[PDB]
This record gives structure tokens, sequence and C-alpha cells, in this order.
């Protein structure tokens, strides 16, 4: 075999590699003319279809070798006279699918895909799926990397393959096909964060006369420099499969461009449509009930009985009856919040690494309801430590009231700033501040002998050095030291190091954040409103699920089979002067 | 040729071009001789010289240079292994980069006197920026977390033995038949041993570098602080055996200084490693003016 392999390598006329595959691989400038001889010799004596049996490169055949090399003539010769299941092509490796046509499409080889698709000797199957279930369009969308030229040719190839498949097979619906996981090419582009492919798919009009029915953004009329466009909105607002809007919003936040992935033509106005139509009165009746429950909880916490031990027997007074009713309403609200929070994590199962960075408002609403259930537990088992939990519940809830500024734009970017500092710029600076506080507090408490004023306490001396950070500390707070020149050196060093060097450095860090999330979070607020709209829509499913459905059913054209095309469209308008 | 370099796009361009041409021509006439290995009297090599003098352009050229020609390809560093599609995996030569008989490129860039212009971003060249990471992940992230833990476990031996010091009489203090006194004595011994270790680890560091005074505080600040901590406690040892009660004023300074030096170990974290670099720069520049 060495002479044959050596001659094939010389280009002179386990792994399981064949001479044809070896010859094709070891070809320079397409000079491997011995491949024809082997194929011709093989014909005189199944050989062309032989493939490597190695698990790493399982399934690779001659067609793949020629396709990779961009050889039109070699590909045509091989075709005229399979799927690579190897770990190299499964999700150092390159994924393109597991079909020759997917190899052609994923590499921009437009001519080769045309040749394969309508190859007279053997045509390829457009709708075939690999092991993962991905079709061709799934591979094309997966390959996307969000670059102007990259998005350019991926969208171009998608459009070309789509038109060609429609021309050969008008009946079949290619986009509706799904992989094993269940997603569609549009849903996949929405989930994976590929903004370019989503922007293409959502608003794509193909002008050609016959194959116009596979388009979304139509036109209704144009009198002058003005024209009103439609949209298709098929699986956008709601569908059997996951909707584009829900996927973008309920995404794990690992998706790159979630915040500004809603600026595409339909979504940015479909979201607004829902907000104005039937949600602005359900985000103002939910705010009012919360404001009316925090005056039932506050007024019943402020007038709690002070004499004796709990529980307290009722008295024949109107005040006591009202207090009992207030307590019942408060506890009912607490239980409702606890369940509304418990059955939210089961729906998402958010990862710990992003438990606080994506659901902060909900974590807080849950943590509030824990403190009050703990109070219910402690108050019936004859304890008076239930006040320390009711108080925390009250303060936490009043400060959670800020969650409802989610609707306002000017104020919705002010409760987004208090989430971001408390997470990023106030947990670093307390790792870098307690070090100084404890170092100098241990120093000072060790210097003083003390072996009343009672400044021999590591608690009192840690506290008194924290009032040097709010500018409310007495320098001569003790006189028990034996070495004044050291004590008043330590304090004066501490004041400079923390009051003047650390506080005035944390302010700069918060200033940078305030700029950043003051000129960026304008889209995070829109996203938060989008989640609010989605949850509000989900809550009232029983009431007006179908009744409050966006978009109107309209005729678009004629399905190629001969029937009529009716779809749920959303109308938009525009004005343009320079085009005429 | 490397010495003449001044780090300009066109300047780097023709210096690199001339270097490549002279190298190829010398290889063609004399393939046997290794020209780069030659050194001047000081001992440096052209690559080591480009690394020491701060010439980033020549270093970037030399580290990753592939010459495609068929015969004279053996004088190259950045090869290629395979390319299936739009993907290709490159190699590198890393001959005297990680370690060598002559000074390594990595050590020269790091242990430089800091007069070198571009030290901070002179490690972005192809090999170094990932070779450094390789070492970090492979066998150093568990030696910068066992060195942090021992320091955190020694500052709870020093603090707990400083906080419970005897208050009655004059030093030294005779031992008592109590478990508390034995534990205090052990804490003192451990603390003093740590102090001596730090003092020697600091004294034999300056001999290795002999840093200039003008850049004594601008390049070794973390080490100056670790040394100054160990001086205060050796002074305390000196004063405490010679029957004085002024050793508390030094032990206290040692304790505070060490707790605040704990910040040196945020060197590994990225988000927190740029917060202890800000407290060095203000205290030097914006709080002495
Ligand atoms: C009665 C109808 C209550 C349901 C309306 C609603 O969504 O409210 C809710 C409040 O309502 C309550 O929690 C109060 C429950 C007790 C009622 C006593 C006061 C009555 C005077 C409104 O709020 P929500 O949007 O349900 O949840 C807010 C927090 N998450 C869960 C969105 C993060
Ligand atoms: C025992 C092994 C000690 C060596 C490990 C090491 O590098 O530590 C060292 C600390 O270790 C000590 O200084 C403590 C020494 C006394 C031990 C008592 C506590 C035991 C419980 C770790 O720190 P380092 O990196 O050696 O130096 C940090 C400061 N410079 C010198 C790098 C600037
Ligand atoms: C940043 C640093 C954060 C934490 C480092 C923890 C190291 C603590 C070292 C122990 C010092 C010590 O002995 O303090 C003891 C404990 O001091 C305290 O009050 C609690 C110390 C925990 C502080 C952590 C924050 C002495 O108090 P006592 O013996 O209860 O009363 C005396 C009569
Ligand atoms: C910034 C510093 C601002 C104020 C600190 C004190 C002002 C310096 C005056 C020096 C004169 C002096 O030593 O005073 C003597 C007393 O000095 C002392 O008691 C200790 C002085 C140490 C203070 C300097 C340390 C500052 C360093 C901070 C970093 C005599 O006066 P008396 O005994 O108080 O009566
Ligand atoms: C993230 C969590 C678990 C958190 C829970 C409590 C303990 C909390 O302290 C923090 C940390 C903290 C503690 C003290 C001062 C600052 C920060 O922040 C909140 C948490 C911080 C707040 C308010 O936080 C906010 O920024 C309001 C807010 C911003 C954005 C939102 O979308 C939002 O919706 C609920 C609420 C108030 C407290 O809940 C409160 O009243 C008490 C007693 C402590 C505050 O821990
Ligand atoms: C540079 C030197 C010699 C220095 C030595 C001592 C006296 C020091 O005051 C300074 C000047 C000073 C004094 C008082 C307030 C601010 C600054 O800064 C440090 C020095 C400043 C510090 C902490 O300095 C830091 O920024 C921490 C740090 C930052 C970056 C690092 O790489 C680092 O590694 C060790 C440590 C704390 C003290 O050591 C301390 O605890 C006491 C009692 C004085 C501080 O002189």
């Amino acid at each position: 075999r060495r002479s044959i392999f050596d001659a094939v390598a010389q280009s002179n006329c386990e792994t399981g590699k064949t001479c044809l595959l070896k010859a094709m691989l070891n070809l320079h400038n397409g000079q491997n003319d011995t491949i024809a001889l082997l194929l011709d010799v093989a014909r005189k004596t199944q050989f062309v279809n032989a493939s490597y049996t190695d698990s790493y490169y399982k399934g690779q055949t001659a067609l793949h070798i020629a396709i990779e090399r961009r050889n039109m003539t070699l590909v045509t010769l091989l075709v005229e006279n399979a799927a690579a299941n190897g770990d190299f092509f499964k999700k150092p490796g390159f994924y393109f699918g597991e079909l020759p046509l997917s190899l052609a499409a994923c590499t921009n080889q437009l001519a080769i895909v045309k040749f394969l698709l309508q190859n007279s000797w053997q045509p390829a199957d457009i709708s075939a799926r690999d092991s993962v279930g991905n079709t061709v369009l799934h591979a094309l969308v997966e390959v996307a990397d969000n670059t102007v030229d990259n998005t350019k040719f991926v969208t171009s190839m998608y459009n070309e393959i789509l038109i060609l498949g429609a021309k050969l097979h008008p009946t079949l619906k290619l986009e509706e096909i799904t992989n094993r996981k269940g997603l569609t090419p549009l849903a996949l582009a929405a989930s994976s964060g590929k903004i370019g492919v989503l922007a293409y798919i959502l608003q794509r009009e193909i002008h050609e006369p016959e194959c116009r029915h596979l388009s979304r953004k139509f036109t209704e009329w144009a009198y002058g420099p003005v024209h009103s466009s439609l949209y298709d909105l098929s699986c956008i607002d709601t569908c059997e499969k996951n909707s584009v809007l829900e996927v973008i919003a309920y995404s794990s936040s690992e998706t790159p461009n979630r915040h500004d992935m809603l600026l595409v033509e339909p979504l940015n106005r479909l979201l607004q449509d829902k907000w104005d139509r039937f949600v602005k009165r359900i985000f103002y009746f939910n705010f009012f009930v919360y404001c009316l429950y925090m005056i039932i909880f506050t007024a019943a916490a402020y007038y709690r009985p002070v004499e004796g031990l709990p529980p307290y027997k009722l008295k024949n007074t109107v005040g006591d009856y009202f207090r009992v009713t207030g307590e019942i309403l408060s506890v009912s609200g607490g239980v409702y919040f606890f369940f509304r929070g418990i059955q939210y994590f089961l729906q998402r199962r958010p990862s710990l690494k992003s438990l606080f960075v994506d659901s902060y408002s909900e974590i807080l609403f849950f943590v509030q309801s824990l403190f009050m259930l703990v109070s219910v537990v402690l108050y019936f088992s004859q304890r008076k430590e239930y006040v320390a939990s009711m108080v925390f519940s009250l303060a936490m809830g009043w400060t959670n009231m800020l969650y409802y500024t989610r609707g306002f734009q000017q104020m919705g970017i002010y409760a987004v700033m208090i989430e971001k500092m408390i997470l990023r710029d106030l947990c670093r600076f307390m790792f870098v501040y307690l070090v100084f506080l404890f170092g100098f507090s241990t120093a000072v408490v060790t210097l003083i002998e003390d072996g009343g004023n009672s400044y021999n306490s590591l608690y009192s001396t840690c506290l008194e050095l924290f009032k040097f950070t709010i500018g409310m500390g007495d320098l001569e707070f003790t006189e028990n030291y034996d070495f004044k020149a050291v004590f008043i050196i330590l304090l004066l060093a501490y004041v400079i190091l923390t009051y003047i060097l650390l506080l005035n450095m944390l302010i700069a860090l918060m200033g940078e954040t305030v700029n950043k999330i003051a000129q960026e979070s304008k889209n995070i607020w829109k996203l938060q409103r989008a989640i609010t709209i989605l949850d509000t829509e989900k809550s009232f499913l029983k009431c007006m699920r179908k009744a409050f459905r966006s978009g109107k059913l309209l005729q678009v054209g004629f399905t190629p089979d001969g029937k009529d095309d009716y779809r749920w469209c959303f109308r938009v308008d525009e004005v343009n002067w320079t085009t005429w």
C-alpha cells in the first residue's frame, strides 16, 4: 500500500482513508490527476462512497474533501461518477452541519450549492436534517457572528436558498421545520442573540412576482413621499412554539444584545401597542392595591399591643377589630407574595451566577415575604421577637415600592441606578473598607490598656471609627491611652485614609456608573417594561386571552398551492423625501 | 538595527524589513551559522535587546515571524498546524521566552527598571499574553490561594495574641501554668517568626534588584510596605526584651500596617485588582502635593 499511497502523495501517475480521499486531500492547485485514474480503474473493477471510519472524523467522504477545497471541477467530477458524524463536526472544531449542501452553504460556495441542489445526475434534499435535527437554515443562522459583511452574506445565502427551495418545492414550508430541541430558524436567531439575522427575517420583502408570498414586511399604499407598511407577526406576539418576544425577554441574559434587540421594526412598536391598549390600566391598578396594602400594614404595625406576651386575646373595641382585620390582610398579602415568588423560580430555574444580576426586583419581593412568614411563625409560638421581623418586612416593602417606577421613563432610570451600585460599586468597596476599619480598630483597642467609658470594647471602638466616615466623630473620644502621640497619630492617619481618600474615591466610582447607566440604561428600562408587559399578559390569560390579541387578520396574497393567504398583520407608517 | 529602532509605523516597517532581508541573505550564504544567538559584550541577544530597550515593534516582529519560502523556512517562529475552513491553528517557538540560559524575554519585560516605555502593554504580543495566562491557570492559582490563606491565618494569630497581651507589670513576663498563657506564648512565637521571615524575604529582594532611589517607591511599593511592616515588629522585639513598655506602640503599628497590607493579595482579581492600584497612585501623586 505504501507505493500506491506514496505515488498518490507524489502526484505521479484505523483511520481507513482511501486513495481517493488521500489523493483529494494531498492535492496542490488541483493537480491530482491520478484521482480520475483511480476512479476510472475503480469503475472497471462503492469505492467513491467509502469514508473514514474513525470516530473523530467519522463519515467524511470524497464530496466533503472537494467541497472544503472550493474545487468546482473536482466536485462536479465526483458527483457525476452522506453525513460526517465525527466529533470534529459535532457541536478545536468546525461546525457546519452534516450534509454536503450544508458544507457548501456555510462556506459561501453559492455556485456549488446551486450545482448540488439542481444537479441533473443527483439532486440534494433541501429539508434533510442531521443528527441534531438542524436543517440548512439552522446551520446558516448558527454560523452567524454579527458582522456587517458576515451578516451580509449569511442573510444573502439564506435568501437565495429560501427562494431556490420555494422555486423547486413551493408546497413545503421550510422555515416551519424545527430541530430536536424544537426551535425554528427565527426562534433560534432570537434565542442565540444573533441580532442581524433576526432583523433580516422579521422585515424581509421579496419583490419578485410569483415568489412574493414568502415575505413579511409588505406595503399597503403610497400617495406621495409617504407609504404605509404592514408586517406579518405570525409567531411574534403568540404561537404554539415559543414566541420571539418571550424568548428575547425571558432569556437567561447570556444573550448579548437583549437590551437593544427589541429595536427591530415590529417589536419596538408592538410592545408599545400592548402598553397603551390594555396594560397601562393594569399597571396602575396593581400599583394602587400595593399602595393601599402598605397603609394597612403600616397602620396595623404602628398600633400593635405593647403589654404582655403574644398572642393577644381580642377586645370588644372597634380599634381592636380594625387591627385584627389589618393583620389578616397583611398576612394574606405576605402569603400571596411568597407563593407568587416561589412559583416564579420553578418557571425559570435561574442559575446562581445570574440569580442577582437578572432577577433583583423579584428576589427582593420574595425576601420581604420571608421576613413576615417568619414573624407569623414566631408570633404564635409565644415570642416577642416577631417585632424585629415585622419591622424589617415593613421597611423592606416601603423601599420595594420603587419597583413600580418601571413604567415611567424619567424615573425608571433612577431605580435602575440603585440596583447597579448596590451590586457592583458597594460590594467591592466594603471588601476594601472593612480591612482598614478592622486593622485600625484592632490597633486602637490594643493600644489602650484598660486592664463608664468602657472603650476597651472591639464593638465600641469599631463603631466610633465608623463615625469618622460620616463626619460625626469626636477626636478626643478617650483619655485612657498611655501614649498620646501614637493614639493621635493612628486616628489622624485613619481619618485621612478613609474620610478623605476612600469616601472621595467611592464617589468617583459612583459618578462613572451614573454616567454609564444614565446614557445606556435607556434600553434596559425598555426591556424591563417589556417583561412587565409579558407578565401582565400572562396573568390575565383567562379573562381576555384571545379578546386582547394584537394585530388584525388580513389578506396578503395567494399561497402557491392555490389557496388564500390570511395572516395577523401590524400596520406602520413612514415618510421619506429623498427617494421620490 | 534593533538599537536604531524608535517605534514608528514606517520606522518599525523598514527596520523590520531590513532585519528580515539581512537574516535571509545571511542564511542563504551561511546556513550553518546561527546569527541571532550571537551576543554583545553585555551578553544580550537581539531579541533580548529589543525586549530590554522597550522597542515594542521589533519584539512584535521577532516573536511572531513566519517566512514562507521553501528552503529558508527553518528560521521562523509562528508556524501553522492545520486549516480546515475559516479556522486555522498556529504554533509558536517559545525557545528562550519562558526560560533560558540567557535572560528570558518574560523576566526582562517584568523585572525591568520601569524606565522601559511600554512595559504595561508590551505583553500583548502573540505568545506572551497567553503564555502568562497558561501559567496562571495551570499551577499558580493554587499557590496564590495557599499563600493568601496562610497570611489570613497568621493575621488571626497576631491579632488574637496582641489583643490579649498582659497589662500588669513590666516586660518580659514569666509564664503561668494556664492554657491561655501557653496559647499566647505560641501566638507570639508564630508572629515573631513571620516577622523575621518577612524581614529576610524583603532584605534579599533589594540585593537582587538594587532599585534606584528615584524609582524606589514608584515600582516597588507593595514590597516596601511589607518590609516596613517587619521593621516595626523587630523593633518591638528589641524593645520588649530590654525591659520597656514602649513595645506596644510598635506592635500596634505592625498590626494596623499588616491588616491594611492584606490588600496586596487582590492582585489576582481583575475587578478588585484595579482598586488597590488606585490607593497606591493617590497616596504617591495626589496626596503629597
Ligand atoms: C440584594 C439584596 C438581598 C439586599 C436585601 C436587603 C437586606 C437590602 O440590602 C441589600 C444590601 C445592602 C444593605 C444595606 C445597604 C445597602 C445595600 O440590598 C438589598 C436590599 C436593598 C434595599 C433597596 O434596594 C433597592 O435598590 C430598591 C430597588 C431597586 C430596584 C428594583 O428593581 C427594586 O425592585 C424591588 C428595588 C432596602 C433593603 O431591602 C432594606 O430595607 C433593608 C433593611 C436592607 C436592604 O441586600
Ligand atoms: C508609602 C509609605 C511608606 C507609607 C507607610 C505607612 C506609614 C502608610 O502611610 C504612607 C503615607 C500616608 C500616611 C497616612 C495616610 C495616607 C498616606 O503610605 C504608606 C502607608 C499607607 C497604608 C496603606 O497603603 C495602601 O495603599 C495599601 C496598598 C496598596 C497597594 C498595594 O500594592 C499594597 O501592597 C502592600 C498596599 C497604611 C499604612 O501603612 C498604615 O497602616 C499606617 C499606620 C500608615 C500607612 O507612608
